[PDB]
C-alpha cells in the first residue's frame, strides 16, 4: 500500500509537469501561429472578392458551390509505390496520412495490418539499432585507447563519447539527408530539418513528405530514403531515450537543489 | 563486446528484414485491391463536374480554373473555410486548439490536421518534440504501472477461485492474459468507440478505426475526436484526454505481447522448416 502511495506521488508530479509543459507549449504556439495566421487568413478572402470582381460573369452564389464539392473531394494515389509507402507509414507508425483507407474493408485490413506489422517492424528496428550500436561501439572503443593517453582520470570521457555520438549522428542522419531533401524535394533548409525531425520522431504531420510531390525523382531515390528511414528511426530512438536519461538526472539534481535550498533557508528565519 | 555472435545476430535481422520487405510487398498489393476502384469511381465523377462546368461557363479561363484550385487547396492545407453564408470563422490556434496540438506532438500521434506555418513555430516544434517525447514517455510509464498494479490487485482477488478446480500453473497464466485483452478491449476500445459513434456521429467501424489509429500513435488525421466544429459537452475533450493516457498505456502492453506471440510463432516455424527439410518427401 505505501509503495503505491509513493508511486502515486511520483506519477502525480510527473503528470502535473506534463500538464504545465502542455500549457507553456500551447501559449507559445498561439503566440507564434496566430499573427501569421491572419497574414494567411486575408490572402484567400482577397482572392475571393478579387476574382468575383475580375469575373463578374460568374455567379456569387455559385462560388461556394465549387468549394463544397472540392472539400468533399479532399475527403493515381494507389499504385504499388503509393500502397508500399503507405504500408511503410503504418508499421513505422509514421502516420503521414496523406492517403488513407476509405472503403470499409480497407479500414478493417488497415487495423489488422497495423496490429501485426508494428511489433514485427519493432523487431527489425531492434536488430538495426544493435548493428549500429556495435559499429559505433568499436569506434568509441578505439578512440578510448587514444584518449586515455593524454589525461588523468575519467567520467569526462563518457560525456565526450556522447558528444561524438550526437555530432556524427546529426551529420549523418539529420544534416546530410536534409541538404539532399533541400535539393531533390525543393524544400528550404529549415523545412528539411523540420521534416527530418518530425519523421524520425514518428510524429509525422504529413505537411512535408519526401517523394510525395510531383517531382521526377531517381531510380535510387525513394529506396535510399527507405534505408534512411530505417537507420534514422534507430538513431532517433536512441537519442530520445538518452534525452529521457538526462531528464532523470535533472529531476534528481533539482530535488537535491530543493533540499539544499530548503535546508539553507530554514536556518535563516531562525537567525 | 565482440565474439562470433555478431554473425549469428546479422543472420537474424537480415531474415527479419526480408520478412518485413515481404510483409510490405503483400501489404502493398492488398490495399490497392480495395482502395483503387472507389478511387477511380470518384476520380471520374469529379472530372465530369469539372467538364460540365467547363462548358457551362466559357466565360471562365479554365486554365485559371485549376490555377484557382491551386491556391484554394494550398490554403486548405492550412485549414481555410472560404464561405459567404458563414463569413465568420473560428481560430485554429487558440489556447484550446493549440493545447490539443501540443498533445498530438508529444504523443507522436501527430494528427496533422493543423500544422505550424511560421518559421519560429517549426523551430520551436523541433525543440518541443525533442524534450516532450521522453517526458511524456515517463508519464506513460507511470500510467502503465498504475494500470498494471490495479490489475495485479484485481487478479489477486480472484486467486482464491484458482486454488480449487484442477491445480495447475501456466494454464492459469494464459487465462490471465485472456482477461487482460478482453477487459482492455471492452474499456479502451469498445466503450470509447460507442461514445465516438454517438457524439462524433461516426460509424461503428470508423469509431474502432479512430481508436486503433490513435492508440497505436499512427494518427492519420482523417478522424479526430473533438476536431469538428460541434458544440461538445465541455467535459468531453478532457475525458478523451484521460482516455488517450490510459489507452496509450494499454496499447503499449498489447503490442508488446503481440510481438511475444510473433516470437513464439517464429520459433515454431524455424522448427517446422527443420522437421520438413530433414523428412524430405517423407
Ligand atoms: C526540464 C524539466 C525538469 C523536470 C524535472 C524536475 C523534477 C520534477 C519531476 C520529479 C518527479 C519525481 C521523480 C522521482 C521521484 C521518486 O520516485 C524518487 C525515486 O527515485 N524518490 C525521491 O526522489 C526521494 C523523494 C521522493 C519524492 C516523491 C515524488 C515527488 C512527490 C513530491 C510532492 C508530493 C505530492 C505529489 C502530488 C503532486
Ligand atoms: C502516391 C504516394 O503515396 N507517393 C509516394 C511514394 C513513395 C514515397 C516514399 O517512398 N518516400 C520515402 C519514404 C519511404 C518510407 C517511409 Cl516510412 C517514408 C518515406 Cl518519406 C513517398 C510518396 C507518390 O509519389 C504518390 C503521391
Ligand atoms: C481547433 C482544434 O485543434 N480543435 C480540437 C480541440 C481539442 C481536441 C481534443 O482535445 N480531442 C481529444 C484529444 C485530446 C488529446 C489528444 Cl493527443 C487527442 C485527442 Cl483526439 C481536438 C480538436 C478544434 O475543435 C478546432 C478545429
Ligand atoms: C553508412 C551510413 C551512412 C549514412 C548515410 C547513408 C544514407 C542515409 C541517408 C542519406 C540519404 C537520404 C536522402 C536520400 C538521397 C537519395
Ligand atoms: C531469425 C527469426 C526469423 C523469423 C522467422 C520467420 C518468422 C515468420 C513468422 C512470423 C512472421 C509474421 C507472420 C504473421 C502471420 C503468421
Ligand atoms: C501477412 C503476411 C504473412 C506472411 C507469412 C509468411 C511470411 C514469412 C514466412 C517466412 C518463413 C521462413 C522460414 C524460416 C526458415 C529458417
Ligand atoms: C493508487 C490509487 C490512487 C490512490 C489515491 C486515490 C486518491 C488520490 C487522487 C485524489
Ligand atoms: C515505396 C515505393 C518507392 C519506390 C521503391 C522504393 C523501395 C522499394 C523496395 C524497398
Ligand atoms: C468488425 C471489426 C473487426 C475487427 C477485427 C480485429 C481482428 C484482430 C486480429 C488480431
Ligand atoms: C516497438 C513497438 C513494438 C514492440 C514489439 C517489438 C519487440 C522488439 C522492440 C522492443
Ligand atoms: C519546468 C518547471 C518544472 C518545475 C519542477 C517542479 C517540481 C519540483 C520537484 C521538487
Ligand atoms: C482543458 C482540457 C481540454 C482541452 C481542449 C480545449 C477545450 C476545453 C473545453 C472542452
Ligand atoms: C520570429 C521569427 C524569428 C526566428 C525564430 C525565433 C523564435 C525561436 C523560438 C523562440
Ligand atoms: C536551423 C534551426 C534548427 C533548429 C535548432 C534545433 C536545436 C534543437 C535543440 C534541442
Ligand atoms: C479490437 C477489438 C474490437 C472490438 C470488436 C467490435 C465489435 C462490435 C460489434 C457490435
Ligand atoms: C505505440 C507504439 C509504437 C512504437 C512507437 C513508440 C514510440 C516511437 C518514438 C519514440
Ligand atoms: C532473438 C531473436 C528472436 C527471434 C527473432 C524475432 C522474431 C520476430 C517475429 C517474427
Ligand atoms: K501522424
Ligand atoms: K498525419
Ligand atoms: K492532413
Ligand atoms: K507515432
Ligand atoms: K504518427
Amino acid at each position: 500500500s505505501a509503495i503505491n502511495v509513493m508511486k502515486w506521488k511520483t506519477v502525480s508530479t510527473i503528470f502535473l509537469v506534463v500538464v504545465l509543459y502542455l500549457i507553456i507549449g500551447a501559449t507559445v504556439f498561439k503566440a507564434l501561429e496566430q499573427p501569421q495566421e491572419i497574414s494567411q487568413r486575408t490572402t484567400i478572402v482577397i482572392q475571393r472578392e478579387k476574382f468575383l470582381r475580375a469575373h463578374p460573369c460568374v455567379s456569387d452564389q455559385e462560388l461556394d458551390e465549387l468549394i463544397q464539392q472540392i472539400v468533399a473531394a479532399i475527403n493515381s494515389h494507389w499504385d504499388l509505390g503509393c500502397s508500399f509507402f503507405f504500408a511503410g507509414t503504418v508499421i513505422t507508425t509514421i502516420g503521414f496520412g496523406n492517403i488513407s483507407p476509405r472503403t470499409e474493408g480497407g479500414k478493417i485490413f488497415c487495423i489488422i495490418y497495423a496490429l501485426l506489422g508494428i511489433p514485427l517492424f519493432g523487431f527489425l528496428l531492434a536488430g538495426v539499432g544493435d548493428q549500429l550500436g556495435t559499429i559505433f561501439g568499436k569506434g568509441i572503443a578505439k578512440v578510448e585507447d587514444t584518449f586515455i593517453k593524454w589525461n588523468v582520470s575519467q567520467t569526462k570521457i563518457r560525456i565526450i563519447s556522447t558528444i561524438i555520438f550526437i555530432l556524427f549522428g546529426c551529420v549523418l542522419f539529420v544534416a546530410l539527408p536534409a541538404v539532399i531533401f533541400k535539393h531533390i524535394e525543393g524544400w528550404s533548409a529549415l523545412d528539411a530539418i523540420y521534416f527530418v525531425v518530425i519523421t524520425l520522431t514518428t510524429i509525422g504531420f504529413g505537411d512535408y513528405v519526401a517523394g510525395g510531390s510531383d517531382i521526377e525523382y531517381l531510380d535510387f531515390y525513394k529506396p535510399v530514403v527507405w534505408f534512411w528511414i530505417l537507420v534514422g528511426l534507430a538513431y532517433f530512438a536512441a537519442v530520445l531515450s538518452m534525452i529521457g536519461d538526462w531528464l532523470r538526472v535533472i529531476a534528481k539534481k533539482t530535488k537535491e537543489a530543493v533540499g539544499e535550498f530548503r535546508a539553507h533557508a530554514a536556518e535563516w528565519t531562525a537567525n
